[PDB]
């Protein structure tokens, strides 16, 4: 009974709210929470990569969410392990025993509340959080009316876990990411809190309160349990259970922050259940002077694209999208530094070695020097993974990529070729081979980032599929591999 | 530069060999070995305590050794120190520093020989130590293949130690153990011993020889230098060298016995360093091969420590069924033990308001059963001292059984209900004593099952820092807050 080997690796993309819709708008996010599974899982990990997603109005808006998925997925190749349907799942089990277990820890209470609430966010705000924009109060934070309402309604007691949050997050100092958002809540949290309304009255559709059927849950906070949901919970001697939780990495936008590191972290203390490794917040994206990643793979490609957010804008922070900026980095990095390298050497191997890896000869300095630093890349990239910094990552990989087209264009193999030397001949081979050769570390590299083009590469490279783990970065290039014919991988941009 | 004030104990795990892989098979070894450094480090003893191990086919077996060996670490809850790695252990500069002692001594020669060699031993066998079993030449030895060879190699003169090893066996009657095996090592030395190769032409990988770059030396004689490398040799001034070695017990299996009992000695005679202390070959398990890796994940890492070290004389070979290690987890811990602390932690959660009762003065039948459980930490001391792991549980569980009889004798359960002030008195102390005596046996089973006797000792609020085996002498505290009593050692669950 073992069907898993290598460290299990549990991460999540965020729950919907204050969407009533998932998936819309999160195209970023999945993208880069993507790349962050597929490096995981070219490391050694069991990777658990799931969403934090779960009348006639609700079940129309059931197919357009499925839809909305299904295109996402496919047009950004977003690799979400499959969740197996449940009959605890479908029936809301999670929330209704996270519920009972800060009951029965006596954190929940039931009183009379009355301030500004607002249906669309289901929170209630004071004064100072709400605004008259014109004639309408709405929310300052999200811009959502609220009106005055007095209701029962259940509270968690928030505030008996102030100072256990700011001890968790001096304990932790990676909990919360990047710095200025655990900044951020450290301040919130270090002002004091006030507990918080987890419940309101109503006889619309909802997960109801155990023992309190007149009562609801606010959606999010069903929703956060989706994240238990998916491994396994509340069944916690499943074999789901204790692999995956607790999860390693939950994937959010900084508009939900709080929700995740404050309500979050509190529930499960409460509940006496491990919290999650580590937060973090994302930034958003916006049009130069809302950005679809999904349209502008379709009229990109989804590599082209991938690569651009990826590398782009450093994670966390906001970005700022112009077609030159993309432009450039489609002809500039991918079809010239990294194609036009590639294919100018694999040309040669076709053409001139008869399609068959060279045997390199006795390795130069100049040669040594740029196996040394191809050879350093995969430590440094896995590093950047390791703090969500795909930037650098890819960065590290393309400085290394500058350095080997200018070791090409130093050693000029393409006029070595000509010559009938012996020793011309030798140093034709090794530069060839070197110069495959750090490619091929680039392209096993690239996978997280841009699966089908580094796929492609690595096609070209000869690398069977079983050869593409990290793993193989550090087996060389097999001299007398046979290599296909040299295709296209990276083209350059097409104006409409 | 006071980092330590106690006695030191250096005690190793086997080599390898012959086995390319390290650790695998090794886990029973490991399971007793950890538990004697466990009963060390509580009684006071500086302890180190290490493993007797350091192309493409070797730098992804070294990831395979790796994934082994934590995993087996932590599914048995193996304490092994943390070896710090320098300049000289990467360029095996331990086995090249006693190869040119021994060669300095006169002891290493050239020669030409013929023989069966065995590539996978990396040794070679006269003819009767060989056989066809189908049409094949194998070891009747190890089952490996030979294949007739007439090579130049370096040989030791082991015939030159014959004598000097018999003296040392006489001179060091613990030097081996069990007696069987140092029967078997004293009769096999007295027969003669001839001349050792301990080197091969060959330009595969390998520690070369010192002067002579076309010699590798066999694996198992780098791997032999290992336990000297745990220690900071060749670095023999070092802080290591000089608090560590000798080391203390070479924990192997029989398989390898005359390696560590005659070649080891041998060699470290000739290169004029001190000799291990202690070497003991323990046996083999058998089904009526035995996993306790996989046994712990499905029984219980201590459940399956428990049986091996209880069931099995060590030294012995031995049987494990699905029944025999049944009747030790249900009798022997949930019942013996665990109902025992149960019932009685239960009684002061309930009767005595979570707090350790103050006794009254002792009647006989109370001081009979702590005077038994006060002796236990020098009888359990003396039987690890001799690797008798079995005899120091079986020295616990006789005092637990006295331990179950005089609570039912005493029927704390019925002095309970008596308003009485005399009752309410002898209520009290038998309480304690139980409770004592439950504090002495999990203190002293903390080396062969350390989270279930760490929990047991949590039930009776002692603190993480008196349980050490200074501790054992320290009566329980009257008065002390305990915890409201959980199961720690669960019935048998039949899948």
């Amino acid at each position: 009974h073992h069907h898993h080997h290598m460290k299990p690796y549990y991460v999540t993309t965020a729950i919907a709210y204050p969407n009533a819709a998932p998936h819309v708008g999160h195209a970023y996010e999945y993208i880069a929470t993507d790349a962050i599974a597929r490096f995981k899982r070219l490391d050694r990990y069991d990777v658990r990569f799931l969403t934090g997603t779960d009348g006639v109005p609700t079940a129309a808006l059931a197919r357009r969410n499925s839809d909305v998925f299904q295109r996402m997925q496919e047009a950004l190749n977003i690799s979400f392990d499959r969740f197996i349907r449940t009959t605890d799942a479908d029936h809301h089990e999670a929330s209704k025993e996270l519920w009972r277990r800060m009951s029965a820890a006596g954190d929940i209470y039931l009183d009379n509340y009355s301030g500004w609430y607002s249906v669309r966010d289901e929170r209630f705000f004071v004064e100072s959080e709400t605004q008259l924009v014109d004639g309408t109060r709405l929310t300052v934070e999200t811009g959502t009316p609220v009106t005055w309402t007095e209701e029962q309604t259940y509270f968690f007691r928030l505030s008996a876990y102030t100072d256990k949050l700011l001890a968790h997050y001096h304990a932790n100092p990676d909990f919360i990411a990047p710095e200025t958002r655990r900044n951020e809540v450290i301040s919130f949290v270090s002002g004091g809190l006030d507990d918080l309304s987890i419940s309101r009255t109503s006889f619309d559709w909802g997960v109801q309160v155990p023992e309190h059927p007149d009562h609801v849950m606010y959606v999010w906070v069903d929703a956060l349990t989706n994240y238990l949901t998916g491994a396994g919970f509340p069944d916690t001697d499943s074999e789901l259970f204790r692999r995956y939780w607790p999860a390693d990495l939950h994937m959010i936008g900084k508009d939900i922050i709080r929700f995740h590191a404050v309500y979050w972290p509190a529930f499960l203390m409460s509940a006496g259940i491990e919290l999650p490794r580590r937060i973090f917040a994302h930034g958003f994206l916006h049009n130069r002077g809302i950005v679809d990643p999904v349209a502008l793979a379709e009229a990109l490609g989804v590599d082209q694209v991938r690569y651009f957010l990826l590398r782009e804008v450093p994670f966390g922070q906001d970005g700022s999208y112009s077609d030159e900026a993309i432009v450039t980095r489609i002809n500039t990095d991918l079809a010239n530094e990294l194609g036009n390298l590639a294919q100018r050497s694999l040309s040669m191997v076709a053409k001139n070695l008869d399609g068959r890896v060279p045997n390199p000869g006795e390795f130069a300095d100049a040669d040594a020097a740029l196996l040394a630093t191809a050879d350093g890349l995969l430590e440094r990239v896995r590093g950047h993974f390791d703090a969500q910094a795909m930037h650098l990552a890819l960065e590290a990989i393309w400085l290394m990529l500058g350095d080997a087209n200018k070791y090409f264009s130093v050693q000029q193999p393409w006029v070595l070729r000509k010559s009938e030397s012996e020793a011309d001949q030798a140093r034709f081979r090794t530069t060839l081979y070197v110069t495959c050769e750090v490619v091929r570390i680039a392209a096993l590299l690239i996978q997280p980032v841009m699966p089908e083009s580094a796929g492609k590469i690595l096609d070209l490279l000869g690398q069977a599929p079983n050869q593409r783990s990290f793993a193989a970065v550090g087996v060389r290039l097999t001299p007398g591999t046979a290599l296909p014919p040299p295709t296209g991988v990276f083209p350059r941009y097409q104006p409409p």
